[PDB]
């Protein structure tokens, strides 16, 4: 299956067009069925030619040269497939060679405002196009969240550093490009414990366990029994988390009550049976004395056939006392839990939270019960990768040949019906601005940036309100990382990563996870949830210090050695990012990603937005990025150039 591969690795059904192709081809969808089937075959043979050699540019006429018959014959649907796939970014995308050296003359003139991997992606699709494009961005550097750290062999991401699995991912395609270097995450990630001792196979297990039924228990509770509204006030993921360990809780209190009532009945039935043998004691005393007084012939045996029948019952309770005293050892022996989770569990779960809080990039109680893992269906497969020779490779080399204009802040945004103005100043003298003229802007704007009160960039006219409610409702989140380097390396180099639980459960994020990633002896500490934001007020040497404090606690003193470099990030203070990424906050939804890709336009499209935080089924991530800014390309074009 080559071409039905190629479909996959596209993101696309193999065999039926999407409703993007129909829009398209609509003489095709509404029409024989067998040219349907011969529409897909081109378009996913196309991407088939794209894909098995992504370096270079596929034109037209290498489609066509390259197509068996009879499709090599139809040579006007060939074209229209491979503009439709060229123009949408399917294919020719990236970095390639360009076989057709790019036109002199100049269509329209777009003005890209950020120069990370939404707007890089963007800039080199709208330029192959033929357009005219400038890309502004505030920093001195491109990349933007995507952020390295190099000096001498030391290799560090500050921002993304790991790449989701290749199936269906575009920056499998990128990945050859630019030739970085991807490791898959090993996934053995061993737990120590605040005192710096290791978690146990069984418990880390144990609770790990508990962790996933609990996440499926709040899926079940939003997704079936529609628990998603409390107080008129939307449920959050953390919210739901805490009720269900509440009822797990309840639940073990409750079969710990019925233990000790089997318990304290048998000890009654007990005590209640002792009674009455002390009794029937008593009365055998009263015979063993009275009896023993001629015609005893017969009087000796009534009072032995009495005496004894008295013993018929007695030795008989003491048969129905041992049923019973085998029955109470047997209970207060096999005890119910005691209780859900230890004060020891529960810091491990909280280690579990504390991940997952990581992944999201915010504090749970934040998060949408209802919505949180709303992309979850696309998820790309095989093992999440991390990029050994630093991720800023990709920004580095799609930048190649653009012209971005790097220390440059735009601080103001002017469209009109006619045209459009973006006003920048220097950020290394606020005094002298700059005011580009275009036909179109496309704003990859950090969400986090777009929030910013009082606003970073102005914009004229002002936002509709339909786009200013969508950026206030979703969520912006936040993550940081401490790279320390050494001399040498004192961890496990077979362990990928792995985690220091927290003592307490708001700090739970705390330096909770430790990655070793790369050539040289570097660690990379992550700070997410809660901590997050907290730890940035804390200077670089305080935090590397309590990061060698949990090392030496791990690997002992004296094997922890003072690093030569360290780099911590902060990414909430950046002002160029105002966080890491955003997330479905809790009453917010899928669709205000939708509402975040909208243009706007007063007669024609003139604003176009583009981010990780404008596309709802890759939201918060690289790949999410760069299909963003290919999206929006494509629309700008068609609009522009048709
Ligand atoms: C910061 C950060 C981010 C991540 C991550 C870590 C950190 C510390 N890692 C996390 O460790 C895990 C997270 C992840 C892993 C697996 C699945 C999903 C996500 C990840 C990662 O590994 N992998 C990933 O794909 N994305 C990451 N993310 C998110 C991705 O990095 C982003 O989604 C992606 O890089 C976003 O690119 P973009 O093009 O959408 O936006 P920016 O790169 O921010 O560019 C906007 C530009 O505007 C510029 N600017 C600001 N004001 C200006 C103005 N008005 N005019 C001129 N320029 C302006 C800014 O400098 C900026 O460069």
């Amino acid at each position: 299956s080559g071409v039905e591969g190629a479909a996959f690795q596209s993101r696309l059904p193999h065999d039926r067009m999407t409703s993007q192709e129909a829009a398209c081809f609509p003489d095709i969808i509404s029409g024989p069925q067998q040219t349907q089937k011969v529409f897909l075959f081109i378009r996913n043979r196309t991407l088939q030619l794209w894909l098995d050699n992504p370096k270079i540019q596929l034109t037209f006429e290498a489609t066509l040269q390259q197509l068996e018959a009879p499709y090599n014959s139809d040579t006007v649907l060939v074209h229209r497939v491979h503009s439709y796939l060229e123009r949408h970014g399917l294919i020719n995308f990236g970095i390639y060679k360009r076989i057709k050296p790019l036109p002199t003359k100049k269509t329209g003139k777009v003005i890209i405002i950020g120069s990370g991997v939404s707007g890089l992606a963007a800039a080199r699709q709208l330029q192959s196009f033929g357009m005219d494009v400038t890309l502004l961005e505030a920093r001195d550097r491109v990349g933007g969240r995507v952020a390295t750290f190099r000096k001498g062999n030391y290799v560090a991401d500050l921002g993304a550093m790991v790449v989701t699995g290749l199936g269906g991912n575009p920056m499998a395609v990128v990945s050859k490009q630019v030739n970085m270097e991807l490791a898959k995450i090993k996934q053995k990630c061993p737990l120590y414990e605040a005192n710096g001792q290791a978690v146990p196979k069984e418990k880390d297990e144990m609770v790990e366990q508990e962790f996933n039924r609990l996440l499926e228990a709040t899926s079940y509770l939003s997704h079936q029994l529609d628990f998603n509204v409390l107080n008129n006030k939307p449920v959050s993921l953390g919210q739901a988390l805490e009720v269900v360990i509440q009822l797990q809780e309840k639940h073990v209190k409750d079969e710990q009550i019925e233990h000790w009532k089997k318990i304290v009945k048998t000890q009654e039935e007990l005590k209640e049976l002792l009674n009455k043998m002390v009794n029937l004691k008593e009365k055998i005393k009263e015979l063993h004395q009275q009896y023993k007084e001629i015609t005893a012939e017969f009087l000796v045996k009534s009072k032995h056939r009495d005496l004894t029948a008295l013993c018929k019952e007695y030795d008989e309770l003491a048969e129905t006392q041992g049923k019973l005293e085998e029955k109470l050892q047997e209970l207060e022996a096999n005890p119910p839990s005691d209780v859900y989770l230890s004060s020891r569990d529960r810091q491990i779960l909280d280690w579990h939270f504390a991940n997952l809080e990581f992944a999201n990039a915010t504090p749970l109680s934040t998060l949408s019960l209802k919505h949180w893992d709303q992309d979850d269906d696309f998820e790309f497969t095989g093992s999440h990768l991390t990029v050994r020779n630093g991720y800023s490779c990709v920004p580095v080399a799609l930048a190649e040949g653009l012209d971005i204009k790097l220390n440059t802040a735009v601080r103001q945004v002017r469209y009109t019906a006619s045209g459009c103005e973006v006003i920048a100043v220097n950020t290394r003298s606020t005094s002298q601005t700059f005011i580009y003229k275009c036909d179109a802007v496309l704003c990859t704007l950090p969400l986090g940036v777009l929030k910013q009160q009082p606003p970073a960039v102005q914009f004229v006219p002002p936002l509709p309100e339909w786009k200013t409610s969508a950026v206030q409702r979703m969520g912006f989140g936040n993550l940081n990382k401490v790279v320390l380097c050494f001399d040498r390396v004192f961890w496990d180099p077979s362990v990928n990563l792995f985690g220091h639980v927290g003592s307490t459960t708001a700090s739970r994020g705390e330096l909770f996870l430790f990655w070793n990633l790369y050539k040289a002896p570097i660690l990379l500490a992550l700070v997410a949830g809660e901590a997050a934001g907290i730890m940035e007020n804390i200077s670089d040497d305080v935090i590397v210090g309590r990061c060698l404090a949990i090392l030496k606690g791990i690997f002992g003193s004296s094997a922890v050695p003072q690093p030569k470099e360290t780099v911590v990030s902060r990414w909430r203070a950046d002002p160029w990012a105002r966080g890491s990424y955003s997330y479905v906050a809790a009453g917010s939804s899928g669709n205000d990603y939708d509402l975040m890709a909208q243009p706007i336009t007063p007669p024609i499209p003139r604003l176009f937005f583009a981010g990780e935080h404008t596309i709802r089924n890759y939201p918060a991530t690289v790949h999410g990025a760069l299909l963003s800014g290919l999206r929006e390309a494509g629309r700008i074009a068609d609009q522009f150039l048709g």
